[PDB]
């Protein structure tokens, strides 16, 4: 390993409604993630939500799709 998590969070098709209801104040800022891509996962473990941690920063998240590989192959390259 190296990141110690075991689920790395990538892009995957546009999240259908990113937050779950009302957790983070981000819910759709003027400038969202579009390039934090590629981060680390540490949910359900601790508690039962998802959490990424990116160049951006860090928001709460779904394991939707966006942001929380999961799927084992959700990309599409560069």
């Amino acid at each position: 390993m190296d990141f110690a998590i075991g689920d790395r969070v990538r892009l995957a098709a546009q999240p259908p409604y990113l937050k779950s209801a009302d957790p983070l104040p981000m819910l759709r800022p003027p400038d969202l993630l579009a390039v934090g891509e590629q981060g680390t996962i540490t949910g359900l473990r601790p508690g039962g939500y998802w959490v990424v941690l990116f160049d951006r920063g860090s928001f709460l998240l779904d394991t939707q799709f966006l942001s929380k590989v999961e799927s084992g192959a959700s990309s599409s390259e560069g």
